[PDB]
């Protein structure tokens, strides 16, 4: 029994280059996965653009990463988006595509796959009147694709409602669903994300629930770790929330990575052991992962002393760097965790914060004279918070050593944005803290700048109301 389990490039933004795809094979046949799917959202031959034929350097391109995906022994397939603009009653649409296809199977690629995914539900007139349906039509055509190309082995199919809030009324009373799973030739994968387009998390229940409409078990495409519906989030905690249960159940599980990335290392790895496992616990998975992905930083640049200065007693110390440890990458995964939840340390140390705010009072004017055990608690809370803050800082500042600084440099401004904010903190802290004796404005310099944080962006987010 063949089992689907690797990547999808299918998330909005700058597209990879050809040297992180090659790396991402070599890392791919390390961890034992078997599946790379090529969808790239903003590929202009890829989905807006479909019609047009490859040049003679982008066939190059495509031969040379076919080629090394062959090398690591990873299935390719490659994926067409024709449906934001194809006519399914032209005959010319549907030869167009096959050319298309068969210019694809000439540079030696495999598998294919068609999605319909993220367009209108609405029909031209040429085809309504030959279609007693929108999913008819979507079904004829693809299976028509299908045979045409000698029904490879490996084929997927993305439906237009690919996730439980996209199906009216529901999912077991959908008639476009029950109208897939009947017309649908039995050769062909379907796609499936679960309940809804971010799943937080997956009932077993409601796999067996599509599978008695598609009849046949789904290939699941999980965005647990997409970020192209905020691009401020970054996320690099470990795959949770999926039962292994789903496994036997399943045909096989694509993940969606980061657009950043060299920021999936860990996603991908943990994915692996969730996987290898039953051919399952988070904490252990991503201790494994960072201890795996702390490898690759090696040690930071030092001064080359290979007639060599060496300070005395009394001159300055010379500039050294300190390594990067397993802690400074547990807080960093912390402080980006899950879509739906902070990692333990950045959640408490948010709800010290609050803590620290909500009891000002206590000690902000005229302290003396007030209870002792309330001052000592508050000052001690923010002790250990500014002991946090000051991890967060030298985390940073250790990172900014790395020899190998691209790991670094491809997600820069998160850890940077959350420094600076980690620094702003800590200076209102101790304004707090300072205010009994000292009854200056909480200025940084002479200034607030938290005023201009975020731009016209931040002043939008800030207006929008929440429960807390």
């Amino acid at each position: 029994r063949r089992f689907l389990c690797g990547v999808v490039e299918g998330f909005y933004g700058r597209p990879w280059v050809m040297e992180q795809r090659k790396e991402l094979f070599r890392r791919l046949q390390k961890w034992e996965l078997n599946t790379y799917l090529y969808a790239p959202k903003d590929d202009y031959k890829h989905r807006m653009f479909w019609r047009e034929m490859y040049s003679v350097e982008e066939a190059e391109q495509l031969m040379t990463l076919i080629s090394a995906a062959r090398e690591y022994e990873i299935e390719f397939i490659y994926a067409i988006s024709p449906g934001l603009d194809i006519t399914f009653s032209n005959p010319k649409e549907v030869s167009t595509l096959k050319r298309k296809l068969d210019q694809v199977s000439q540079f030696g690629c495999r598998s294919f796959a068609l999605l319909f995914d993220d367009i209108d539900h609405n029909m031209c007139a040429a085809d309504k009147e030959v279609f007693s349906s929108f999913a008819h039509a979507q079904v004829s055509i693809t299976n028509e694709i299908y045979q045409y190309l000698g029904e490879p082995e490996t084929f997927l199919f993305c439906p237009t409602e690919y996730c439980g809030t996209f199906c009216y009324p529901n999912v077991s009373q959908s008639p476009y669903l029950r109208t897939v799973g009947e017309k649908l030739l039995p050769g062909i994968e379907v796609l499936w994300t679960g309940p809804k387009v971010v799943s937080k998390e997956i009932p077993v229940e409601s796999i067996e629930e599509v599978s008695k409409i598609i009849k046949r078990a789904p290939v699941i495409w999980d965005n647990i770790h997409a970020n192209d519906y905020d691009q401020k989030r970054l996320f690099l905690g470990p795959y949770k929330g999926r039962s292994t249960e789903l496994i036997p159940r399943l045909k096989g599980v694509l993940t969606n990575p980061n657009c950043e990335f060299e920021a999936n290392y860990v996603a991908i790895h943990t994915l692996a052991t969730w996987y290898k496992s039953n051919m399952y616990s988070p904490q252990m998975a991503l201790k494994l992962a960072l201890t795996e992905w702390l490898q690759e930083f090696g040690v930071p640049h030092q001064y080359s002393s290979r007639e060599q200065f060496v300070p005395g007693p009394n001159e300055k110390p010379l500039y050294t760097a300190e390594p990067v440890t397993l802690e400074d990458l547990q807080l960093l995964a912390d402080l980006f965790y899950l879509p739906y939840e902070h990692g333990p340390k950045g959640a408490q140390m948010l709800r010290e914060f609050q803590w620290l705010r909500a009891n000002s009072s206590v000690v902000s004017v005229n302290c003396k004279g007030k209870d002792s055990e309330k001052i000592e608690e508050w000052r001690s809370r923010a002790a250990k918070f500014e002991e946090m803050c000051g991890l967060v800082m030298g985390m940073f500042t250790r990172l900014s050593n790395c020899a190998n600084r691209t790991i670094l440099y491809d997600m820069y401004s998160y850890v940077w944005d959350i420094k600076s904010i980690m620094s702003m903190v800590k200076s209102f802290v101790q304004w707090l803290g300072c205010r009994s004796h000292s009854s200056a404005q909480f200025l940084i310099g002479d200034q607030e700048p938290w005023a201009f944080r975020g731009g016209l962006a931040g002043e939008f987010q800030r207006l929008l109301p929440i429960d807390g």
